[PDB]
DNA sequence: GGTCTTCACACCGGTGGATGCGTGG
DNA sequence: CCACGCATCCACCGGTGTGAAGACCC
């Protein structure tokens, strides 16, 4: 549950537990004596509740709150079992928390798509969370993907094969030099949806929760769509980094300047959406060192980074997304 | 003194300390009971031996105890003052070890360019620790200059006024759109001495240790050539990114992209040759993600691509780290005339 | 206008998991 | 002579030390 309970931890069984106990098996050159299992918590705290389409107080609650509310049920749940010997290093609650803030947003967007989907294929606007009505005119057509990509994607796998010879030769042509184009994947991917995928029902169902089964639902949805994604089709491209500091704040920015290199330079795409969000930009000057320039080809001269969003709740992130899901789905034609 | 020794750190007056007891007077929005002082710790440790032109036992040691002796060093006097309640987190270990490596790896290269400017003047090579003496001739218009910049620099207010225009023209013009270019200060500089300055006797002198006044020499010496390089004359520029991740490589390589774009494709430059240094580059593939490519200028072929990050390096002792910058010195100096 | 306090810059180290590989029937 | 398992890599963030700049009471 959201709120920690103690029957329900101690119904969990032993390998589905939040910490697990690998003081006897130790990993090759760390000394973890507790290892938080991202995804056991996940499953465990949003279990039945998901930010932004949940009850009231969820959906209005501080989102530095429910982005850290799974590392305070696994430290409490380690000092209930593990009494007088629980101690987790900040460096690993740091990874964990970052890839929750991954995970639940996209979470969230992913419902935010489902709902779009299902508005726009004709089954009405849902409205038992209260949320405003786009107004797009429906189309079948105009029904949007929210991917969340693996940790080690390739990110071009999910183009066209007729316009991924010439990314693919292009690096060819690079690798004959010994050369490369190293880049990080973005964090979640905003694409149109495929003219074929447009009857399928899994793409307008809300998720009750992230639960396992739909942990693997949302975490393999990039597979579904791998080659069948227009140059043109990829909306948006977001990367979630929790209280960026003044030096990371450099790899997303790498992570749009290739990105643009690569969709912008050579395949004519008219422009790329890379947006970062974060929850905790101080200490840094991330407001007015995210207007870099780009490539700029030769005019085509923009900034890397779209925008950079502070999400204050949970339901700001919802309506930011149907709000900017409405600006651009205009512009394709249903 | 290097190792620790209980008479000396007696000696030490309150506010010369490796450790500062601030718990009486907390910094804003931070609990940093006690805070490791670098720069006094840098002048404890380092104050008398500088790694590489030292005894034959620290020139040898491995560099990841050399890097890490300071800390050692503070954390023992701070349990030896307050006892059984000093405690720094080790996230404060990691910046202060970082900031020692960066600085003890730029006074070991500047001993270097001050061995090799004394050689070039005339005044032969000292030979006390046992160096191989560069094959190239002499000239007073080969010397070089290493330059530590500081935490905020813009690396651009070296650069000419003449050459300086465009760069500004250039960011004048970015700035009418509300854009910009910023980019990280890359941790050190080796220039090529200016012309007015290859007769001082400051570039010449290699210094005893790294104490305080010499800390302010070392940190202060980009201002003194502020204005008065060529946009050619920067030999290389160094990133001392100590035990890289997947990540983070990435910041650097950023460092460099931007770079080059300042100084090839708006300076005309042959090349910069911008380089990571590192000492345990474990768990990550360094190696192979450095091989980057650049603003790519043309097309495609062989015209204007090269690699962002001209090599990385792990310096497996002090000495090696010497050696390298002398060998690439005596390789790469022979482009200019002299 | 001179101490004093505050804020941004660049620092790294300890991790969880998906995935390609090591060795044995 | 293909497997079940262990090993390596990818991307995560949070706690800091110091220098330059704002305060401000003159
Ligand atoms: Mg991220
Ligand atoms: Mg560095």
């Amino acid at each position: 549950p959201f709120t920690y309970s103690i029957e329900a931890t101690r119904n969990l069984a032993t390998t589905e537990r939040c910490i697990q106990d690998i003081r006897n098996a130790p990993v090759r050159n760390r000394s973890t004596q507790f290892q938080l299992a991202q995804q056991n918590m996940l499953a465990y705290t949003f279990g039945e509740v998901i930010p932004g389409f949940a009850s009231a107080g969820i959906n209005g609650m501080d989102y530095r709150d429910v982005i850290g509310r799974p590392v305070e049920n696994a430290v409490t749940e380690g000092t209930h079992f593990f009494r007088d010997d629980f101690r987790v290093d900040s460096n690993a609650k740091a990874k964990v928390a970052g890839d929750i803030f991954e995970i639940v947003s996209s979470a969230v967007m992913w419902n935010c798509a489902a709902r779009w989907n299902s508005l726009m294929v004709g089954e009405g606007w849902r409205s038992q969370p209260r949320y405003s009505r786009p107004t797009l005119s429906p189309s079948p057509r105009r029904q949007v993907a929210v991917l969340n990509l693996p940790r080690s994607f390739d990110w071009v796998s999910l183009l066209v094969p007729e316009s991924q010879e010439v990314i693919e030769e292009f690096r060819a042509g690079l690798r004959k030099d010994g050369l490369g184009l190293p880049t990080s994947t973005p964090d979640l991917a905003v694409v149109v949806l495929p003219e074929e995928f447009q009857n399928d029902e899994m793409w307008r169902e809300e998720i009750a929760g992230l639960t396992r089964p739909n942990q693997i639902l949302l975490s393999g949805a990039y597979q579904r769509l791998q080659g069948r994604v227009q140059p043109g089709e990829i909306s948006l491209a977001v990367a979630f980094a929790r209280s960026l500091r003044s030096d990371r704040l450099y790899q997303p920015l790498y992570e749009a300047n290739v990105m643009q290199l690569l969709l912008e330079g050579k395949l004519g795409a008219p422009k790329v959406e890379f947006e970062v969000h974060t929850l905790a930009p101080e200490g840094t000057n991330a407001f007015v060192t995210y207007e870099a320039a780009s490539l700029y080809g030769l005019s085509a001269v923009h900034r890397a980074i779209r925008e950079l969003y502070v999400p204050p709740t949970a339901a700001d992130l919802a309506r930011r997304f149907f709000a900017f899901l409405n600006e651009r789905m205009e512009k394709v034609n249903g």
